């Protein structure tokens, strides 16, 4: 007596504790795999609150169940990452570690030990990482052709894809929008609106922001054209100073000329901005009551209490510089629209700013019939913009339906050649893994994966087509570069990179220790 | 608004259900796959009362465990059949099914059809069969020596191991005693009897048997040398009519008349035994207080209310006929013992019958310093019992020590080169499982199961040495025939079929179904 | 999915099972070893209905604990066979059980392989048994002067060393008396009673037996030297026929013929008796209150219902045959007693049976002032019978006091020299295990262990005094046979062998099951 | 597996809505009619 370990405690060590991570790993990865590809399917989830999720995406999926298992959250991070770096790819990097811990178990079930495994993965991945430089090709960031095909790729079995070729235009119009000015793409600078209406067609780009406000007052014009637009985030109200002050009146003349005096600044205020010559004003603070009559005397229209991160992509978008004081107002800090107008959109009042010249913010408005169609068209838009910008940023694409594992995993084979002893083992039971996302593709379509896979391979070998791929409508190997279907670089060497990185954890765990 | 199948039901489909039985059946494999070979360990089992088993034997690991888990519990009736038909392998035969469910699921996992492996297991098994018939080697029924070695190699790896010379020459010399005029050996005809003693060398056999009684009165011999032998399947005590009979008296001196008459019956009962030339019987019923005395007066040696499976034994032994009406024993019906003695071994009053000249049912009388080392004593004889007895039977053996394994697993490849398509890749996994055996034998011995591998089955190849197998000592591949390390022909052909013929059951399996 | 394994289950592998194991087994020799040897002290062991055992014997304090713990219930059985073949050494045989399970950890912590431990183990044991063949010494059967050493060594540090003289000398004389025709000693055969009295010296022998009886009818002698002593194990009543019967009585008359009949067949069945010439009567049955009546008169003292195994003894020790017809009895089956006397010992009457001359039983009447005191008195007149039985029967004994043992130790030691490999290892520490007893005497006294054990191998070094031992009294090392401190060497044999093979099926096991 | 409409939900169709809505209607109006006109009788609330 007593205990030296926790009493309330479980443990799984050697062979058990290889069991439940891969068992895990491998679990989660089956999750999601009839999500992958153009026959992919969708999940329902429900949560406890009876909230619904209709998803065809491998993150979303991945996180709204509420997976506490140890090993697989360990997994779910591979998407979560796959999400963060490319926007895309996140069924493909979570299925691949998941066959990347089945391959090892018959490893491990050989006796081979976990240290090997673990190297002959290092050894694979810094290999396939190198292979895949030399496969990818080279694109020009004003490749709209090819950014388009990059876009209608990744929309391509997800549900929108009856509206693919128009979002594929507007996604690549938006992105290439707010490209800065060393050739990066901030996604955030492409603020998404999801609106109901007629149907998924109706979605637009908007050269502008749309701000959910509506004119401080009715009497401002509710429409104005080539409008001088300023950006105040200081209050249109009377100024206090910051030092404790109190005004003592013993005169009772006194009393309407202090009243007199708040007025006149305010209405000076007001006057500076007229001044200005802008026409549009958009507050980030509140606006005196009495201003606001002012302002609509003087014709100008003006929201009040807009939220920083509107005012930030008004900035952007119109080109005006947010300003801190009145008096410091300019007329050079004042930005320009085309148009700016409040318009209800099903049946809520919004005031638009569009038709920007060169705006460096823009705004997809995505239209459906209902809440979740809506919803479902969004997570496609994300993943599109996702890999456009990607392909933008890097310059570097390659062929997609599983042809490029497929070249990975022959040119793997081959290096495994040269390598001595048991790692071998393990390299090639890498370069096996890669084969999952062909194969996962020809299944989800109803084919039979084994034959497939003899087939292309076969138009991989000798100085084959890295491009050749399975077709999964005809059930022909063609080369999926000539027939568009193409993805970023970046989108591979994330997935497989993570799924490494992320089993290579996971098999050097011998011992596991649960408490509570 | 009802359910139609019973709400209070777990359900498993396709995937699901394949997953259950092949993990069911490779955690009960891998429970009993430490305790193979020579250098396999044991397991204590504790059941829900506190009593204890420590054994090394597959069988009873399995029975004892209280598995509940279904595919788990059919593939345990493998190791029942091969202990029912056989009496030893019931290790391998489990283990040889886990690895045939280990391979499945590597087939199932890229597409291939349950019913194309379930079609490429049987041909692997029929092919099996068919090379484990002309890889035996004929011996003849009495080659002592051969069946010594055949002992010997079943009692290697068990705590009995240290006696395993002295332990044979008994078991073969039992077995060999108890053939019958068809050539087969009954194993009930081998009394097992186990008592403590001063050493597991003290084990002997008893040309004869044990009966737990004592002779019937201490004026009785306790020793007889050439013994004539009665068995009685009656009460020697005054025989009642089936009709309801009943005594009237109305004269006093009638009284002494019916008693005198009675233990006059009881006399001529005695004097009819004594004619026969009994001096020892055992009787199956009661035997009277007077009769007793009559018996020990005549000086015949006399147990009362002996067990009807005693009395059986005792005729298979002594040659005795047992005779159900005292009248009706004749000198003919007695069988003769060199020795009859009661005596006591460790603390216990026994008859020993000894010294018979051609007994037809013999007793191994095991002894050891506690009860557990002496009932792992008794399970290894067992073993050894079933396999002696099989060699006998069938004349046939195989070399041990995964040799004919390996032979198995190439002969195989070789026969699923000339298999087209798909089945073949089931065929080449039955194979790869055979080899299961060899790989174990090399781990548990603390060796490098792949290269151990690698240099027997190049020792195969060609021509060739069919015996070739690991020396788990040297580490040196060797002719195991050569060592001795040789097993029946029985053994392997049962363990692989009835592996075959499960694991072929159960992948069918595409639904589970479970009540409560 | 289900569990495959019952979930009821706790289950300990590889270095857990043999860690609990190991130590389950260690504990319990540690409970016992302050027992040990002339300086040993006792237990008090208290049960859930408050009852006391107070006692130092080694084998009754680990049966009283009501043990659990499996590995410990298997080094009890190691205790339990001690008692069984021998009779002493019981707590010896524990704690050099333990101990090889301490030493084998050590090797096992240094990564020595459980199979190679405990090969190295059957070695030693099987060297140990023939080494103890040459240092045992040769003694005759009839040599009373060494049986009373025998005896004394084995009552030494027990409640009752006081009076081991008188006692000894007792106790060779009881077993001596009772060696059967084959040289064999049962102890069933010395019969042991217990009563308070004046003093454990009021111990003594008696040529005969003890019946818990009273004579049937005061009327009857108290007292009778020189009987001539009559065993029935039939009633003394009217006979029933075995068939039914019924008196039918029309005659008036004749219901007192019948009457008078029964009593004449009463008074017949009492002249038979004293036919015989019997003037003492012991029946298994009852008596008639009228023939009661007819035995006192006649002057035969006779009780009824006595127990059979009183019955048997009574045959054993006058040379009487219990009869079963009074029909039957003859002067031949009369046994003799120097004198049958009814008396009160502690206030309890019962029939002295005494003076017999070649009684083939005898009794022990065990004295003392309490039944706690007597119960340890008694406990350790077993030990010595046992030692005495098996001197007796095996002519062999050994010097006492640990010198056997370091003799052993040092002996193996050299053995080991010529051992190659691991296995050298376990064989050395086999024979260090040997030394616990040596330095145990020596711990229990007091001395400190290491100084001495340097003395007493030294001792035993070159070709010196195999029977060197420590008195741990004198505080010296002496010749430990001329001291007279020798035992059987079947203690040694039995406690060596036993504490081998268990240990030796311990080390086996890697994985423990234990339900619920 | 589910249900569509709420578990815990009463449910009255065609006939059976007809004849509760018809019922209760009447129930109600027969309470008060015996306080109608010059002879009208009144009723004692208690809450
Ligand atoms: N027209 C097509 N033909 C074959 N495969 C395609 C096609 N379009 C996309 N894919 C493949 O589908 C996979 C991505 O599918 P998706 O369901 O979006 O999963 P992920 O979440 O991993 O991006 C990629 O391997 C891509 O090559
Ligand atoms: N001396 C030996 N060397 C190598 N292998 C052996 C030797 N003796 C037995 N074996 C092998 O051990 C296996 C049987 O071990 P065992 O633990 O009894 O399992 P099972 O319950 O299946 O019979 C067989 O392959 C047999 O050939
Ligand atoms: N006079 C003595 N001097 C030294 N050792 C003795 C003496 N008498 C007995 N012993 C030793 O005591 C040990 C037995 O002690 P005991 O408590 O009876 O244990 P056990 O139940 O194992 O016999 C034996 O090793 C014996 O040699
Ligand atoms: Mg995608
Ligand atoms: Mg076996
Ligand atoms: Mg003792």
């Amino acid at each position: 007596q007593p205990g030296v370990l926790p009493e309330n405690m479980k443990r799984y060590m050697g062979r058990d504790a290889q069991r439940m991570n891969i068992l895990a790993g491998r679990i989660i990865a089956e999750t999601v795999r009839s999500t992958l590809g153009p026959k992919g399917m969708d999940k329902m989830l429900v949560d406890d609150l009876g909230d619904v999720v209709v998803t065809n995406d491998g993150v979303t999926i991945l996180r709204e169940m509420s997976v506490e298992h140890p090993a697989a959250k360990m997994l779910i991070e591979v998407a979560k990452t796959q999400e963060k770096e490319v926007g895309d790819g996140t069924t493909t990097a979570v299925v691949v570690a998941g066959e990347l811990l089945r391959k090892a178990e018959e490893l491990l079930d050989q006796n081979v030990h976990p240290t090997i495994v673990v190297k002959g993965y290092q050894a694979a991945a810094q290999k396939a990482q190198e292979l895949l430089k030399t496969i990818a090709c080279e694109v020009g960031a004003q490749d709209k052709e090819i950014l388009t095909k990059i876009a209608m790729t990744s929309i391509t079995g997800k549900g929108a894809e009856k509206a693919k070729e128009k979002l594929a235009e507007i996604i690549v119009e938006a992105v290439s929008a707010v490209v800065d000015d060393e050739g990066k793409v901030d996604k955030d600078l492409i603020k998404i609106e999801k609106k109901s209406g007629a149907s998924i067609d109706d979605t637009e780009l908007i050269k502008g922001v749309l701000v959910d406000k509506e004119r401080v007052s009715a009497q401002m014009p509710k429409k104005v054209t080539d409008a001088k637009i300023a950006l105040l985030n200081c209050a249109i109200e009377i100024k206090e100073t910051e030092t404790d002050a109190e005004i003592r009146i013993t005169d009772p003349a006194k009393l309407m000329e202090f009243i007199e005096q708040e007025e006149k600044m305010l209405k000076d205020m007001v006057a500076e901005i007229k001044a200005s010559g802008a026409n549009v004003l958009f507050c980030q603070k509140g606006i005196d009551d009495l201003a606001q009559h002012y302002l609509a005397k003087e014709g100008i229209v003006a929201a009040r209490r807009v939220k920083k991160s509107d005012m930030e992509k008004l900035a952007k978008a119109t080109g005006a510089n947010v300003i801190a004081a009145i008096a410091a107002l300019s007329a050079q800090d004042l930005g320009d629209a085309g148009l700016v107008e409040e318009r209800k959109i099903s049946g809520d009042s919004m005031i638009f700013v569009e038709e920007c010249k060169h705006p460096k913010a823009v705004t997809m408005l995505i239209r459906g019939t209902t809440e979740h169609v809506i919803e479902e068209v969004a997570r496609a838009v994300d993943d599109a913009v996702g890999v456009v910008g990607c392909t933008i940023e890097d310059g570097r694409i390659v062929s997609g339906g599983g042809s490029t594992e497929v070249e990975l995993s022959m040119k793997l084979r081959e290096y495994a050649e040269g390598i001595s002893g048991r790692e071998q083992l393990a390299v090639r039971a890498f370069a096996d893994a890669l084969e999952v996302i062909p194969r996962t593709l020809a299944e989800n379509a109803g084919l039979d994966a084994i034959e497939i896979l003899v087939k292309v391979r076969a138009a991989h070998a000798s100085n084959g087509n890295k491009c050749a791929g399975l077709n999964v409508f005809t059930g022909a190997v063609e080369d999926m570069c000539e027939n568009g279907v193409v993805e970023p670089l970046r989108v591979k060497t994330q997935a497989i990179q993570s799924a490494a990185e992320s089993t290579e954890m996971l098999l050097r765990i011998d011992d596991v220790i649960a408490a509570e």
